[PDB]
């Protein structure tokens, strides 16, 4: 349960990877050393998390705050400037926000914010985060006008949480923040942050065998531990 610092989404003087470092910081607090694990290790899963990180997106006009729950960096949902949340799920699911949620009427994975399209399909940013920062703002029908709704919380999904996740995003994405053609992940990065869980799998069987082969790792383009945990900046406990 920490507030993370502000983001000023449309001050080109704020850059990305310092909102990513600091992020980083608030999360890594609540994280643990592993014996043979380079990155920082998240607090354990449970049904009902304990641990949420609460960052707010702001724009020169409106804002929203984004619920996360640390254990497995998880967009849960969002907060409008009319104090209005929304969480991914349905009628009939168990909300794990309180202050009188409202479901989406749809998950929060890449199943159900874009179907079998590769994550290279996302176009991402700082005119892309404005844009749904404003629009997500401006929300209140029951996720049941439609899901150009769903377009924009992938795109926060991808710049916030596999930012926060992955040292392959967080450079991508900085490093084309304010381009006017936007910025993509290539199609093997989408195929690696797809695989967050099971790249984070391998963190802790690369701790009990350090020269272990791991085919799953091989397939993604990632050779061995030392080339994983340039990828992966937090993995996911085990």
């Amino acid at each position: 349960m920490k507030f993370t610092e502000i983001f000023p989404v449309e001050d080109a003087n704020y850059p990305y990877s310092a909102f990513i470092a600091s992020v980083r910081k608030d999360v890594i607090k609540h994280c643990t050393d592993h014996k043979g694990i380079f990155q920082p290790v998240l607090p354990p899963e449970k049904k009902v998390p304990e641990l949420w990180l609460y960052t707010e997106l702001k724009t020169r006009t409106s804002s929203i705050t984004l619920a996360i729950r640390m254990d497995n960096l998880y967009l849960v949902g969002f907060r409008t400037p009319g104090g209005v949340w929304w969480e991914f799920g349905k009628d009939g699911d168990t909300h794990l926000l309180g202050d009188n949620p409202r479901w989406l009427g749809f998950g929060g994975r890449y199943q159900d914010l874009i179907g079998n399209k590769g994550l290279e399909t996302v176009t991402m940013g700082r005119a892309e985060m404005t844009r749904a920062v404003n629009d997500l703002a401006k929300k209140k029908k029951m996720l049941e006008p439609q899901a150009d709704t769903k377009s924009k919380l992938v795109k926060l999904v991808v710049m916030v949480c596999e930012g926060l996740r992955f040292n392959t995003v967080s450079r991508t994405v900085d490093a084309g923040f304010n381009s006017q053609h936007g910025v993509t992940l290539t199609v093997t990065q989408g195929k690696q942050v797809q695989k967050w869980d099971r790249i984070s799998k391998a963190a802790f069987e690369w701790a009990d065998h350090p020269t272990a082969v791991i085919p799953d790792m091989q397939k993604l383009g990632i050779k061995d531990k030392n080339e994983a945990a340039r990828i992966v900046a937090l993995v996911k406990n085990q």
